[PDB]
């Protein structure tokens, strides 16, 4: 039983979602797809929890973990489009405290491409620490890079929003979470926000944690950058249920939204900077997204990744279900996807509550993305 609309071209996408819901591989999911700004696929099915307390409704939202990075990146690119933020300027030019420990030459674009060298917090760090916005932001400004900036990419797993958000805050005045609401989510009427206000607790579906790892990476060395990044706050999807997590602003993983809002937000990039009569970027600023910034094995994700400014670029060897072309994308822990195909001017989005293993796509993510692209030919 699937609610919402789904174009007849994408029938095979609807059958995959239905059969995944019947088998339990998806507990509650939502798949959205816009073309040239107009909603073409907007579906959802399944339940809010494993106990079938309530079905996934239209405005059900959940934690969308790293899809929030695309909204954080969109906010930064908007300050660039207005001429207030220079991608080539050092981040210390806007954030003076960041110049400490030899970071005075790190450029703003390197924050957005995960090549800055600051991919996580130094290890006096806890789940409570990341919930303190100004404390977590100040800690990063004191750190030395974990590798030579621009030399490689290391996925800024949980501090991505703190780094870029502080640059946004010192330029605009508003916090990153508020900038998103007043300049992106508001003008486009999109159901996205950093965190979750208590007034919206009723329509949230708590994510289901991925399978436990056979070893706790404890006693296997923080000599590795990947371990330092993923243990800065200890990885626990359950932490996204807490009130402290939903009260903070973590532009890397804090977003609470659904597939319809993500596909609608990012339709600005797919349609050339304007959906309807709300233009947030020019095509000159959108061109900066698809300028390749880095390619190589990521120090954190452990696979080859091609990074643009704020988005990933097609990497068939690591993300095989996304074709090549002027396509930018990212996804969230558990399997969530947000894809921007400016050639077809479409946006795809898949949002679930049962988190699969891995921070790249899951088995379901490949089925849904492939079905969406098979129908488009």
């Amino acid at each position: 039983n699937i609610e919402g609309v789904c174009d007849q071209r994408f029938s095979g996408l609807k059958e995959a979602l239905a059969r995944n819901l019947d088998s339990g591989e998806d507990v509650g999911a939502a798949i959205a797809l816009t073309i040239d700004g107009e909603s073409v696929v907007d579906m959802w099915g399944g339940w809010v929890d494993v106990e079938h307390t309530a079905p996934w409704s239209r405005d059900t939202v959940t934690n969308v973990w790293s899809c929030s990075k695309t909204v954080t990146a969109l906010a930064a690119l908007m300050l660039v489009d207005r001429g207030l933020l220079d991608l080539d300027a050092p981040v210390a030019q806007y954030w003076p405290e960041f110049a400490a420990a030899g970071k005075d030459r790190i450029r703003v674009r390197q924050l957005l491409s995960h090549t800055s060298g600051v991919s996580g917090w130094d290890q006096p760090f806890t789940l409570e620490n990341i919930c303190d916005d100004e404390y977590a932001t100040a800690r990063l400004a004191t750190q030395a890079p974990w590798w030579e900036p621009g030399t490689a990419s290391g996925y800024h797993a949980l501090n991505y929003g703190h780094l870029i958000g502080e640059v946004v805050r010192r330029i605009d005045g508003r916090t990153l979470g508020r900038f998103i609401d007043e300049e992106i989510a508001g003008p486009l009427d999109a159901d996205f926000r950093l965190g979750l206000p208590k007034s919206e607790y009723g329509r949230v579906s708590n994510v289901i944690a991925p399978p436990p790892l056979p070893i706790d990476i404890a006693a296997l060395g923080m000599d590795n950058i990947m371990v330092k990044t993923f243990t800065a706050p200890p990885a626990d999807a359950t932490g996204s249920w807490t009130d402290g997590w939903r009260a903070a602003e973590i532009g890397a993983a804090n977003g609470h939204s659904n597939a319809r809002a993500l596909a609608r937000i990012q339709s600005v990039i797919a349609c050339g900077g304007k959906v309807g009569d709300v233009r947030l970027l020019s095509e000159e600023t959108i061109d900066k997204i698809f300028e390749e910034q880095s390619y190589g094995v990521d120090l954190v994700l452990g696979v080859p990744v091609r990074f643009g400014v704020g988005f990933g670029l097609p990497t068939p060897e690591s993300v095989p279900f996304i074709p090549e072309g002027r396509i930018c994308f990212w996804g969230g822990w558990g399997g969530s996807q947000i894809i921007i195909d400016t050639e077809k001017r479409m946006t795809f989005s898949y949002v679930m509550n049962k988190m699969g293993p891995g921070l790249l796509g899951s088995e379901r993510s490949a089925q849904y993305v492939s079905a969406a692209y098979d129908a488009l030919s």
